[PDB]
Parts: structure tokens; sequence; C-alpha cells
């Protein structure tokens, strides 16, 4: 399977730059691409990554895209002078041409076919490429908004041609529309497209009417063009979030990508004169990371936008270091979204109710100067995962995991002073044993930043979670986040706040209080979306608000595991990727696929469906039922009394 992240970065793509006065076009400077390098280089994530040389496209691959007299023209620039590159320039909205700016537009575009190479041929599992100009402003027939080719669309049209792709899914988070990259797959199913882009109810540029989200696409690809306005500037991370969960993340699941290319602006991020957002740099770490499932982990992340030095090197940064796989930071200060993105998504939602399994319930009234604090670091655990099989169980393990049973004696002493203190009649060695695994390996995970998560196979549930979660609670951890697949109560107290209860059982339970979610799906062919539609729309929302310093993960042995390993990679974008896991009984392929997840391994895609009728009514009661205290789980403006 593919391993490393690829860097495509070449320092001639910033030998271009703006010649004449025009304050529309004076923030893209070479600088952009020579500050985010840098950073990558300061931080020491470019040295981790592979990186792989930029090439021309090739004519031929140009006009994949763009028309032969559009090509032509642009062919001739380098041979003019500043004033004929000027006159040149005026036929477009927002671009500059220069010397050299035709010979960097295909470097920017070969640089991005070599990602979409490196990654197809799984010589990397992902990567990123740094280019300028940008693409994806740009047309058939026309340079637009900086861009002169349009990066993004020749690598979904080069991978369907070379690869014989059937789905791509593009996603563009740079705060302008990407309407070049709308108009080029309008009408083509093959290929979905998101954008969120600041709007203003069309008062922001590019003031196109097609921005809105009433375009859903034409023809055969209607529903695969989604467009989320941003009408209000000051957009927040729980904005961003609301977004990937009530919008991007169900469809992309269902679409089921075969690759993913990103067209990744960071002019939505905080201190860009453009955008004018307030997301921190370090929610890039998290749309990537909840990007990362789909299509065994093929993504093609494409430098769009960006104008603020700082905010610009800093995103770069979160986002490598997510592609590199390193444990994502604590997003604090969630909430619900603000009214006027609430507006967006329950407009967006609706139109694409007509197209998407996850929104098709709304369409019956049956079914319904600018600063802020530098980043932390990420640093990888030396040993990601530990893992703690039954006695004898030798298992293959991938080279950043490690057993881990030897208990030391400061390990020991705690065990029987547990035991003597809370359960007096147990004798059982092998529970014993466990509990000295859980505190081992809950000790390495906390204390050390060189072990990150683990996983241990226990006998006992009720002995093990309460010292799990009361070890755990003791260290202290402010807030776990406990992830209970079975049936029954466990040991567990959720009447203080400093604990969190998702449950996924079999039998329908009465839910009391705002600090429990009981998700009782029903028994069928259908589990998996019906899974996939709470995972998304009630599970992470709940876990990114209530921010957890671990994860507590437990299986029993009764219990459609089959998405145990997307529901793991994604919950850990929460307490920095630290979670324990409990298996109840030894079940080879259930160890090695959380063993798997765990470590950051990719994973297989889903495929194929629509969940039950009755699965979406449980999730949309529970929805109604928490969200006045979990507003990050709101996909509606709320009614004012
Ligand atoms: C800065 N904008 C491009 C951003 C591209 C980008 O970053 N894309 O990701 C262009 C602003 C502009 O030209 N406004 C305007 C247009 C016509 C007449 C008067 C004013
Ligand atoms: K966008
Ligand atoms: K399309
Ligand atoms: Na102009
Ligand atoms: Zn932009």
């Amino acid at each position: 399977a593919a391993s490393g992240s690829a860097l495509i970065f070449d320092e001639e793509m910033s030998r271009y730059k703006l010649l004449w006065t025009d304050p529309e076009c004076e923030i893209e400077v070479p600088e952009r691409l020579t500050v985010s390098y840098e950073a990558l280089r300061t931080h020491g994530l470019a040295q981790r990554c592979k990186a792989v040389p930029v090439r021309q496209a090739t004519e031929q691959e140009i006009l994949l895209a763009h028309s032969e007299e559009y090509l032509e023209a642009v062919k001739q620039t380098p041979g003019m002078n500043v004033e004929e590159l000027m006159a040149f320039s005026k036929k477009y909205n927002a671009v500059y041409f220069h010397q050299n700016i035709y010979h960097c537009a295909k470097l920017a575009a070969g640089a991005t076919l070599q990602l979409v190479d490196s990654v197809m041929k799984r010589e990397v599992r992902n990567g990123m490429a740094l280019v300028r100009p940008p693409g994806h402003h740009s047309q058939r027939s026309a340079a637009n908004g900086f861009c002169v080719f349009n990066n993004v669309a020749f690598a979904a049209l080069y991978a369907k041609k070379n690869y014989n792709l059937n789905r791509i899914l593009i996603v563009d988070w740079d705060v302008h529309h990407g309407q070049g990259i709308q108009y080029c797959f309008e009408e083509d199913p093959s290929v979905l497209y998101f954008s969120w882009h600041r709007y203003e109810h069309q008062s922001f540029w590019p003031n196109l009417p097609e921005s809105d989200y009433s375009s859903v696409g034409k023809g055969k690809g209607s529903g695969f063009n989604i467009n989320l306005p941003w009408n209000k500037v000051g957009m927040t991370n729980s904005d961003y979030l609301a977004a990937f969960f009530h919008v991007l993340l169900p469809v992309a699941y269902e679409f089921d990508p075969e690759l993913v290319i990103v067209s990744a602006g960071f002019d939505s991020a905080i201190g860009d004169p453009e955008g004018e957002m307030c997301a921190l740099p370090e929610i890039f770490a998290h749309l990537t990371h909840l990007l990362m499932p789909l299509a065994a982990g093929k993504m093609c992340v494409v430098l769009e936008g960006g104008y603020n030095l700082t905010s610009l090197g800093q995103s770069v940064c979160q986002t490598v270091h997510s592609l590199l796989g390193d444990p994502t930071p604590r997003i604090s200060g969630l909430g619900t979204a603000c009214d006027s993105a609430l507006e967006s998504i329950q407009n967006v939602r609706n139109v694409q109710s007509s197209y998407w399994s996850s929104f098709k319930h709304l369409a019956q009234s049956e079914t319904n100067d600018i600063v802020w604090p530098e980043p932390l670091k990420r640093m990888p655990a030396s040993v990601r995962t530990v893992v703690v099989p039954p006695p004898g169980v030798e298992l293959t393990l991938p080279k950043n995991c490690q057993h881990s049973g030897d208990i030391s004696e400061s390990t020991a002493k705690e065990v029987q002073r547990i035991r003597d203190k809370h359960f007096h009649d147990l004798t059982d060695q092998n529970i014993l044993r466990s509990l000295g695994n859980i505190i081992s390996v809950l000790d390495r995970m906390m204390r050390s930043d060189e072990v990150c998560n683990g996983c241990v196979v226990v006998s006992d549930l009720s002995v093990s979670v309460q010292c799990a979660l009361q070890h755990a609670l003791t260290e202290p951890a402010e807030r776990v986040l406990v992830v209970y697949v079975g049936d029954g109560e466990l040991p567990v107290k959720t009447n203080d706040g400093k604990v969190f209860l998702v449950q996924i059982c079999t039998k329908e339970t009465e839910d009391k209080c705002v600090n429990r979610l009981t998700l009782c799906l029903r028994e069928g062919e259908s589990l998996t979306a019906g899974f996939m539609q709470a995972l998304l729309g009630l599970i992470l929302p709940v876990a990114y608000e209530f921010n957890p310093a671990l994860v507590l993960g437990i299986v029993e042995e009764t219990a459609l595991m089959r998405v145990w390993g997307h529901m793991t990679c994604l919950i850990q974008g929460l307490a920095r990727g630290r979670m324990l896991t409990l298996l109840q009984g030894y079940d080879k392929d259930l160890l090695e696929l959380t063993v798997s997840a765990l470590s950051g391994a990719s994973i297989s895609p889903l495929g194929p469906r629509a969940p039950k009728p009755e699965d979406v009514e449980m999730m949309e009661k529970q929805r109604q039922r928490l969200q006045e205290r979990w507003g990050l789980l709101r996909c509606t403006v709320s009614e004012s009394w």
C-alpha cells in the first residue's frame, strides 16, 4: 500500500509578478510561494515529504480544458512588452500577465498532473502542490481572477482520461467561488464539485448569479455541483465545520469518490484581506483530516489563493501535518453556526434534497491588523499505536505499532490498590492483567508525546471500563468521550459534564439528559448507511463541540462493524488522536482493523445507498433533542420566539 506524502514545488513559479499599478491584483505576489515553502521547511514538514519535480503541461494536456484560440493567445504573451501585456490583461477580469506567466502557468498545471500521477500510481498516499498562478477561476477561453489555466480541472480531466476514473470529488475551500471549475463539470456526473465562498448576496466578486446555492449542475450533472454561499463575513470554525458535517461530508461519503482533489485556497483563513473570515489556521488540519478516509486516502491538495502571508504559512503547515498523519490540534470554543450560515446550509440542503439520500427526508412533510495565537506544535508519536492482544496471540503489526504488555512495579501496585478498594472479591488474574494493561497503555498515551493511542482486548467489560474511565478522569483528562457499541449500561456517570456517552445499541432506550446520545438502528441491509449518517450528522458535531481530552471506545463481544474503521479514523480528529479502544473478546479481523485505523493507515472505501426512514426519523429526533445544548448539531435556522 502507498506511503508518504508528495510535496511539489519549484521556485520558478515565483518568477512572475505584477508590473504596473492595479489595486485589484496587488495581493497576488511571488512571496506567497516563498513564505509557504519556507514555513514548511522551518517546521520540518518539507523534509518529511517526497519531493516530486514539476514539469510543463503539454499542449495536448492544456487542450483538455482550454480552447486552441485561448491557448494560442496566451502562447504569445512571452514575446510582449509591458504595454502589450497590460493591453492583453485588460481583455480579462482581475488578472495580470508577465513575460514568464505562460511558462509558470504550464508549470503549475504540470505540477498538478505530477501530483495526480504520484497518487494514482500509488507512489505516495497523498500530496500537495504549491503552485502559482492559481487555477480555479480559469475558464475554457479566459483568464480570470489571477488564474491562467485551470489546474484543478486539468487534474480531474487527466485522471478521468488516464486512469478511467468514474467518480472524482473536487473540494474548493478557497474563499472565492471557483466558477471555472463549475462551468467545466456542470453537465458531468462523474465529477462532484463543492465550493463554499464569500458571496454576500452576489455583491462579492465575481458577482455571479450561478454562484448561489440553486446551481446544482445541469442535465446529467444535476446534483453534482454544490454551492454554499457565505452571505456575511466573519465565518468561524463552527461555520466551516457545520458546512462539512451537514453538507459536504454526507454527500462525499455517499458519492464515494475514487480520487479527491482539493482546491486549497487559504484566503478563507483568519486575517486574509480578501475573505475577512475568522476561521483559525488549525481548522484546515480538520478539513483535511475529515476528507482523508475517502478514496482510500488518495487526496491531491492544490494551492489556490491565500494572501495574508502569516495565516498562509500556518494553514499550509496544518494541511501538510494532516496529510503526513500528525495528530490534529484540539479545536476549542465550538458551537452553533451563525444564523446567516445556518440559512445558507438549510437552503443548499433543501435544493439538494432531490439528489442526495442524506437530504431526501427534507423533501416530504412526513419525513421532515488581525492577530491570533500561534498554532501549537504537532509532533508525531514515536509509537503511534500500542496493542495488547490476548496472552499468546502474536499479530503482524504496521511499522508504527508495538505490543505493550510489560506492567511495571508502580503500575502493579496501583492495580492491587484499586482491587483492594473497589473490587474486593476479584481473583481472576486475566482481568487483573487487563487492568495492568489499561493503566500502562493510558499512562503512555497521556504522559508521553511518543505514544498516541492504543487498543486493549479485555475479558470483563464492567471492571475494565471503570478503571479505564476512572484512571483517565484522575490523570486528569478534563473531558472524556465514550463511544460504546453494545447493549446494557456501563459503569459510566454522565451527571457532571466531564463525560459524554455515545451508545450504538440494538434495543430502543429512552434518552433522558443531554450528555448521552443513544442510536438504536434497525438490523438489516441498510445499517451501514444509517451508521454513516449518524456519524457525520450527529456523533461528529457533538464530539467536536464537547472537545474531549481522551476518547474511550468500547465494543462488546456480541456485536455490522465494516464502518468501525471509518469511525476510528474520523474520531481521531478529537483529543489529538488519543483514543483507547477496549475490544471485548478476541476477533482477529476487528482487532487488525482497529489497529490499522488507529495507526493512521488508509481504509477500504465503503462503496454503496439509502438508510431506513425509521432510522432517519430516530436520528432527527436525537438532533431535535440535543441541538439546543449542542449547537454544532443545527442545520436549520432556529425559530425566534
Ligand atoms: C481580488 N479579486 C480576485 C480574487 C481571486 C482569488 O483569490 N481566487 O481564489 C478581484 C477583485 C476585483 O477585481 N473587483 C473588481 C472587479 C471589477 C471592477 C471593480 C472591482
Ligand atoms: K471556493
Ligand atoms: K459535475
Ligand atoms: Na482590469
Ligand atoms: Zn480566493
